[PDB]
């Protein structure tokens, strides 16, 4: 019988043991409400304290998820391969949505440990921390590990542009339930100084939001930015109040004043708002965080100059195939593009991201050379390649790399990461390398425990080595800030800083390279601005 | 007594042996005229046949340059480092010039009839002679005879005034003549007329690359070489020819209303002063050169090239590492390096001569700046002063040669392809430099079996040798087969080039073989500069 006691009660989880010998069990607390029900009234407001409970609390099981839908559609090349692959796995976890689902839960090895919180996201439109089991990484790494499920879709993001809908409610509860952790995590052995949050996808762009929050101060200490920024197209939405008169519209309470619409969307059911169907811009994001002046008083690259975030320590990273869904679509059964196929595509991409400004023609000739191979030109399977490339560097490596340098530029530690390996398995094309959310499996330790439904990827015994030196690379950063110290290997991972840009390959055969595709990286950061005004 | 009779009458050589044993002697004959002097009314006139004399000519001696002045002020970039370094011993050879000054020089091996080689010399179309180069290593090595060429040059050479006041192309009508003269004359030498090949370096292969393209040169010769040299570069052919003739005619006072009347005033005047006058051209431009006359050169040189005069020739062709040596020298620190400022300066000013301010120059100079900085490395000096350089050896040298290969093997005729990615050490050339403008000539011609030399001082060593011998054997074979590797063997194979495959040859000190030489930047200039502005 675990049993926690906490600042506002006990609770009793449950002991699991690993199915594996080597690692120990893992004491598991399933749905500690972390705030007070965001309901009725609370709707669109800050989160507030949980009240508290006067007997012993069960946390065996998942208490429902908050709002969401995922039939409803939604940007898919956003959405991590292994969930729109598994979606009908997915399914079982997200049945029975709840409003009430501000919980978390704990898994804890059997001095204080650093505390990892692991922050979900698929599209700003559904996901949960559900789907994640902590147990093995806690395990392996002695770490205690934290998932949590947030406000989300329309109750978690919706903004009016002024005091009666701010907006940004996701990462208040993601503030606040780190207020949580940090307050009582010493409970359970924890070690409230030495606190990391990290999250793949959607969850790094909300980490990275938070360490540019003012709310967000001396919550955490390090993070970790996987596979998402601050900085990309579709990251904080700056056209807010169209989309939200949109659904005010569909919906029925289009009023001219914003207290008296979300006084109306209050009271309407959480399933009508959720179904609806809003389409945002392509390569954009429809109901998300936006500059409120409060949580993001200003854009994020702001933020990032004026050095709120440097004293924290941050390792990040990207894979090499992200963009496996911008060239998916138009792959011919010969693992090939055409070049009509290409021009296509690129076309289409400036038109989506830059909307027709003056001297489109030549950027899009510009482009076009750029990720051209003219030592193979006319091989097809190499434009699919280069076609990868392009969304690849152009929605993350780019960012990324220029968070890393604006972090490191006073020395603030920072560590940069490259995943150039992935599992074999039939969710993916057998062509692609490390698509989005591939290294997931790697950290949480999949391939310690096996195939799972929602990984049924064959591992190998080097799945399992390449697990175990990723995942202890992650807990040794959260127990000292280096990745190095104290466990050894049985390669060293140097600082990355801006005139040396060191960054770690992370494969079957890891080792130390510098500037990670420097020439594609200036090329977006430097020449593309000039080009156009 | 080396003698031999041809067309015109008996002729006197002289038998010299090499100082290096393992190679034979051979008979060299001076000074031979292939055509009548261009002096007085021949003047501006293409060239005439030479009058026959009864007796025996002495060939023995060096006959007079070409008038021009090594002095006068002339585009330093166009000249090979051998030449401008060494300027002094130049002057020696280069005293006493005349105006009758169409000779030749032959050099003969001591089994059949042999190959023959005619080397097109050029600095600048101002200067030059065929005189300082001795063809006797070639010829002794390779078993092949060589020829040597004085042509006309400066304003007697390439005076035009765009009309049929002064056509002009008395220069490469001057190679045409002499080209038919050894074509009907060398079987006299024991020289195949079936198997000739004519080859220049610098603006000689320019030369070379436009008698290709010329409807007067068919039949003549087969094969060519062309090194370091093309008709598509900026200071190939003048597209200007009136405006300079017009300020050469202003600054000699020898103006009035009718251009054949200016020509024949331009008669009238001593050789001398029209080589003196300054007329300083556009920078990267020529002032005195090649025109487009429709009859020696019909249309642009692009267009004969895409219309397919030029697929009947077996072509070999090359570049050098470093040949744009003194487009950065002048902005090199002691340090080795150049810095921020002075490689934005030199790049603007880059463009300013060569695009001459057109619509959207910002966007294309900082594309420009952006695909020639190498960013793995961006602090860094050195390698900002070797990018400086490539920038230059890219869109003067690489990019014409590779269009002209690629627009040669297009229906499969073929075409070869090589890199020099060695040179001497020297201190005629800075420690840090490649292979420049000019430094593939010595081995070409031999020199380091012989060793250190007036014109060349440099330190040869054994690999200077071996590489030597190597580059030879592999030119003297294509001469005469027109296979580099047929039919001596080393002791690799040079692949054909096609559009395709790209192959190509990286002649060093490690030769081997590999393709798509500088690809990338090469269709950066070839593709994307054309639509950066309008």
């Amino acid at each position: 019988a675990p049993t926690v006691n906490t600042h506002f009660g006990k609770l009793r989880g449950a002991r699991v043991p690993l199915p594996s010998e080597i690692l120990g069990p893992v004491d598991q607390y399933l749905g500690v409400p972390y705030a007070a029900p965001p309901i009725g009234e609370k709707r669109f407001l800050p989160p507030e304290p949980p009240p508290s409970w006067s007997g012993i609390r069960n946390a065996t099981h998942f208490p429902p998820v908050c709002p969401q839908n995922i039939h409803t559609a939604v940007p898919e090349v956003m959405l991590p391969v292994w969930f729109t692959a598994n979606l009908d796995i997915v399914a079982t976890y997200i049945q029975e949505p709840n409003e009430d689902c501000l919980y978390l839960n704990v898994y804890v090895p059997t001095g204080a440990k650093p505390v990892m919180v692991y922050i979900h996201g698929g599209s700003y439109m559904e996901g949960t921390g559900n789907m994640i089991d902590g147990s093995i990484l806690a395990s392996y790494g002695n770490v205690i590990v934290i998932t949590l499920n947030y406000r989300v879709g329309v109750l978690g993001f919706l903004s009016t542009g002024d005091q009666a809908a701010k907006g940004n409610y996701g990462l208040l509860d993601q503030i606040q339930a780190l207020r949580w952790v940090s307050e009582n995590i010493a409970f359970f052995g924890g070690d409230p100084r030495r606190i990391t949050v990290f999250g793949s996808g959607i969850g790094a762009s909300c980490v990275s939001l938070l360490t540019l929050s003012h709310h967000s101060e001396g919550l955490f200490q390090r993070a970790i930015i996987q596979s998402g920024s601050a900085l990309s197209s579709w990251a904080v939405n700056y056209q807010p109040v169209k989309y939200t008169s949109l659904l005010a519209d569909k919906v029925g309470c289009n009023v001219l004043d914003t207290v008296d619409m979300v006084d109306c969307l209050r009271q309407k059911s959480a399933k009508e708002l959720v179904e609806q169907d809003i389409q945002p811009a392509r390569y954009h994001v429809a109901f998300g965080p936006v500059i409120d002046g409060d949580v993001i008083p200003d854009d994020p690259e702001i933020l990032m100059e004026q050095g709120e975030f440097l004293n924290y320590d941050i390792m990040l990273g990207v894979n090499q195939g992200e963009g496996l869904k911008f060239v998916e679509g138009v792959v011919d059964p010969e693992d090939g593009v055409s070049g009509t196929d290409f021009d296509y595509s690129v076309s289409n991409f400036v038109d989506n991201l830059y909307g027709y400004p003056e001297g489109k023609d030549t950027l899009r000739e510009t482009i076009k050379f750029m990720y051209t191979d003219w030592a193979d030109r006319d091989n097809p399977e190499t434009r699919r390649k280069t076609l990868v490339a392009l969304f690849t560097d152009h929605q993350w490596v780019e960012p990324s790399v220029v968070t890393a340098d604006l972090h490191a530029r006073y020395g603030s530690p920072t560590y940069f990461y490259a995943f150039y390996h992935h599992c074999q398995s039939l969710m993916k094309p057998a062509w692609s390398d490390a698509a989005h959310g591939d290294e997931v499996p790697y950290v949480f330790g999949v391939p310690m425990v096996g195939p799972t439904d929602l990984f049924p990827c064959n591992f190998s015994k080097n799945d399992v080595m390449l697990s175990a030196v990723v995942m202890t690379y992650w807990t040794n950063f959260a127990k000292t800030g280096d990745p190095n110290k104290p466990v050894p290997q049985d390669v060293a991972w140097s600082k990355y800083n801006p005139r040396d840009q060191l960054y770690l390959h992370i494969g079957l055969k890891p080792r130390v390279r510098d500037h990670y595709r420097a020439t594609k990286v200036a090329f977006w950061k430097h020449l593309v601005p000039h080009l156009y005004n």
